[PDB]
C-alpha cells in the first residue's frame, strides 16, 4: 500500500494524495517499467511509467503529455518523483496482441474493427499534429484498446517531438515493418506525415493479417515497398532526401483505396490524419444505425473541436454526419 504525493497531468498544480495497491509488473521495455496498481480510493486500475529523470533537463514526454487531452490518447492521471512516474489510465488490450489472436486463429479481424481502430488512430494523429508534435513510433504495441467500448487510445510519447521547420530531427526514431521511406533513406527534414505511413502500414497488416514490409535490413524493407508501390521515380526519390492483388478477395475496394492514399512515396502526396478520417472508407461509422457487434453503441467519433478541426475546417461537413 504506497501513498505519493502527486501533480495532476491536466489542471492547475494542485497536488493530491494518491494511494494504491496490488502493484504488479506489465512491461519492461528500453525506457523502463510499466507497473498496474489499484488505487484504493476509486478501485481503478492504473498504469504508471517509471522511468530515469535527468535533473539536466526537464522531462520532453511530461511535456508533450500535460498539454493534450483527446478521448484517442491515455490520460496522465497523475505525476510524481523518486525517478519520473506516470500515472496513466490502465486499458487492457493492445492492436498488437489482438491482430496477433487473428493470425494465430488463421482469421483476419472484422472489418468493423479495422474501421473503428484505423479511425480513432487518425483522430489522436488529427490532433497531435494539429500542435505540431509527431509520435513518431506509431506501431500495433503503442495502440492500446479496449475490447468491449471498442475505444483505442494511442499511447507511448517517448520518441514524440514537436516538429519545427528548418530544425533537423534524428532520422534514427521509429520501429522496424513502420518506418516511413524518407527515415530509411535517412532524411532529418521529414514531417508528420511519417505518422500517416505508420498508420498506413498499420491498416494494411490488420487486411493483410500481417506487416505489409518485412524485413530486418533497410535494403529488405525497401524491396518488400517496392515490390507493391513500385520503383520510386528520381522526383519521388528526391521529395524523401499490384494492390488489388496485394489484399484477400472480399477486401473493401475502399480499404484498398485508403492504403494506396497512406503509402504514397512523395510524404506530400499523402493523406492528412483529418483527411483519412474524411475518407469513403470510414462512411459506416457515419451511418446513424452502425452498432458494435457486441450491440453496444460505438464509441464517440464526431465530437470534433476547433482544434482537432484547425488543419481544415471544412471537412466538418463530411467528418459530421447530419444526425449530429
Ligand atoms: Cl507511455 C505508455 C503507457 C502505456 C500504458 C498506458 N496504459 C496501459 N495499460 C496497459 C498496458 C500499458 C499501458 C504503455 C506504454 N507502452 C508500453 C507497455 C508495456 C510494454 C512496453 C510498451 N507506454
Amino acid at each position: 500500500v504506497t501513498t505519493v504525493v502527486a501533480t495532476p497531468g491536466q489542471g492547475p498544480d494542485r497536488p493530491q494524495e494518491v494511494s494504491y495497491t496490488d502493484t504488479k509488473v506489465i512491461g519492461n521495455g528500453s525506457f523502463g517499467v510499466v507497473y498496474q496498481a489499484k488505487l484504493c480510493d476509486s478501485g481503478e486500475l492504473v498504469a504508471i511509467k517509471k522511468v530515469l529523470q535527468d535533473k539536466r533537463f526537464k522531462n520532453r514526454e511530461l511535456q508533450i503529455m500535460r498539454k493534450l487531452d483527446h478521448c484517442n490518447i491515455v490520460r496522465l492521471r497523475y505525476f510524481f518523483y523518486s525517478y519520473l512516474n506516470l500515472v496513466l489510465d490502465y486499458v487492457p488490450e493492445t492492436v498488437y496482441r489482438v491482430a496477433r489472436h487473428y493470425s494465430r486463429a488463421k482469421q483476419t479481424l472484422p472489418v468493423i474493427y479495422v474501421k473503428l481502430y484505423m479511425y480513432q488512430l487518425f483522430r489522436s494523429l488529427a490532433y497531435i499534429h494539429s500542435f505540431g508534435i509527431c509520435h513518431r513510433d506509431i506501431k500495433p504495441q503503442n495502440l492500446l484498446l479496449d475490447p468491449d467500448t471498442a475505444v483505442l487510445k494511442l499511447c507511448d510519447f517517448g520518441s514524440a517531438k514537436q516538429l519545427v521547420r528548418g530544425e533537423p530531427n534524428v532520422s534514427y526514431i521509429c520501429s522496424r515493418y513502420y518506418r516511413a521511406p524518407e527515415l530509411i533513406f535517412g532524411a532529418t527534414d521529414y514531417t508528420s506525415s511519417i505518422d500517416v505511413w505508420s498508420a498506413g502500414c498499420v491498416l494494411a497488416e490488420l487486411l493483410l493479417g500481417q506487416p505489409i514490409f518485412p524485413g530486418d535490413s533497410g535494403v529488405d524493407q525497401l524491396v518488400e515497398i517496392i515490390k507493391v508501390l513500385g520503383t520510386p521515380t528520381r522526383e519521388q526519390i528526391r521529395e524523401m532526401n499490384p494492390w488489388t492483388k496485394v489484399f484477400r478477395p472480399r477486401t473493401p475496394p475502399e480499404a484498398i483505396a485508403l492504403c494506396s492514399r497512406l503509402l504514397e512515396y512523395t510524404p506530400t502526396a499523402r493523406l492528412t490524419p483529418l483527411e483519412a478520417c474524411a475518407h469513403s472508407f470510414f462512411d459506416e461509422l457515419r451511418d446513424p444505425n452502425v452498432k458494435l457487434p457486441n450491440g453496444r453503441d460505438t464509441p464517440a467519433l464526431f465530437n470534433f473541436t476547433t482544434q482537432e478541426l484547425s488543419s481544415n475546417p471544412p471537412l466538418a461537413t463530411i467528418l459530421i454526419p447530419p444526425h449530429a
